[PDB]
């Protein structure tokens, strides 16, 4: 019976070892696809700090306009 | 130091690697649902802001109009 | 080999597999913390989108009084 426990052991020490494989490819991919998020909300908040600035240059253009 | 201590010790250790593996992939799937979330966000987030950059556009052509 | 060899096999992976454990833990604990940092700022380009849409339609009326 300790025979058969080393072998249950060494069955679930197989199926760890993959398991972590995949875990790991799975967690590196996963990095990557969270740097494609950052990036993007990253150019979109660029994008609204455009819109932003030159929504205050509007409203200035409105006050010399008023005059 | 029998082997039957150490194949006890080696079936502790296995045991709590399986709820430790458990936890790692529960946590991971919570984790790519999120990351599947956040880029529903950001495309919609996206969108409106082409929108506003396109009645922007539309607000500077009636301000040059103006001018 | 003998058991006291696939034992002492066993726990050479055994610890191997900690260490990854280990290794993996922190490496999903980084994507969590990264997603939840993402979603802090996506939440604020939201929040800054919805007043610049106010502030436009405060701009046309601006505009329409100029005309
Ligand atoms: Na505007």
């Amino acid at each position: 019976s300790v025979e058969d426990r080393v072998t249950q052991l060494e069955r679930i020490s197989n199926a760890h070892s993959q398991l972590l494989t995949q875990l790991q490819q799975q967690l590196s991919d996963n990095q990557s696809d969270i740097d494609s998020l950052r990036g993007q909300i990253q150019e979109n908040q660029y994008q609204l700090n455009q819109v932003v600035e030159r929504q205050k240059q509007i409203l200035l253009q409105i006050d010399s306009l008023s005059s």
